């Protein structure tokens, strides 16, 4: 996230980190949402790669212990079957992991509230993005778990020649766009926060950025619609 602030260690208890094993050691790779106690929403593209996966929950600092976190392995990836690696602007950015045990419920630790299939929110809502992603493009890693305002660019302007044209759908979310404050590379996979009749509910995943850069002036950051998914996700939590 660039051009956030630290979030408060309880602000974001459905907020997971996707790593790999590298070595001896775990990487973050990327951001999730807690949906079951054993399920876990985060974008297709973060699990492209053959790699052996883990879900931190109630983490906030990656690089020091927090007396809160969880660690469990990764049982079973189920990408959405449209979903095209070469062709991310086709859409189809999701995936759900199923965890190897199902984790404990805290102050720290809590499900995601999903948005009522179909919901558009109005352009201007606001937004969270969270995530411990680049803090500059071509930066590194936050430590803390970042927060940033990203108040939602609606379908029409967002796909207009000025913003993303054609590369952004209708299945999609658009938030941000300012030039300072922006999802980056390590978010992607993480929530969208939308604050809607008073409760937050994560109407994003976390999908790109523009080649220029993280913060670019009207190249707002560009999310899966969760809502556009609903039937999906119950689809395989009721087949898995
Ligand atoms: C998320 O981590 C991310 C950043 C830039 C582009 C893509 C496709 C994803
Ligand atoms: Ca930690």
């Amino acid at each position: 996230v660039v051009g956030g602030t630290e979030a408060q260690r309880n602000s974001w208890p459905s907020q997971i980190s996707l790593q790999y094993r590298s070595g001896s050691s775990w990487a973050h790779t990327c951001g999730g949402t807690l949906i079951r106690q054993n399920w876990v929403m985060t974008a297709a593209h973060c699990v492209d790669r053959e790699l052996t996966f883990r879900v931190v929950v109630g983490e906030h600092n990656l690089n020091q212990n927090d007396g809160t976190e969880q660690y469990v392995g990764v049982q079973k990836i189920v990408v959405h079957p449209y979903w095209n690696t070469d062709d991310v602007a086709a859409g189809y950015d999701i995936a759900l992991l199923r965890l190897a045990q199902s984790v404990t419920l805290n102050s720290y630790v809590q499900l995601g509230v999903l948005p009522r299939a179909g919901t558009i929110l109005a352009n201007n809502s606001p937004c969270y993005i969270t995530g411990w992603g680049l803090t500059r493009t071509n930066g590194q890693l936050a430590q803390t778990l970042q927060q940033a305002y990203l108040p939602t660019v609606d379908y029409a302007i967002c796909s207009s020649s000025s913003y993303w044209g054609s590369t952004v759908k209708n299945s999609m979310v658009c938030a941000g766009g300012d030039g300072v404050r922006s999802g980056c590379q390590g978010d992607s996979g993480g929530p969208l926060h939308c604050l809607v009749n008073g409760q937050y509910a994560v109407h994003g995943v976390t999908s790109f950025v523009s080649r220029l850069g993280c913060n670019v002036t009207r190249k707002p950051t560009v999310f899966t619609r969760v809502s556009a998914y609903i039937s999906w996700i119950n689809n395989v939590i009721a087949s898995n």
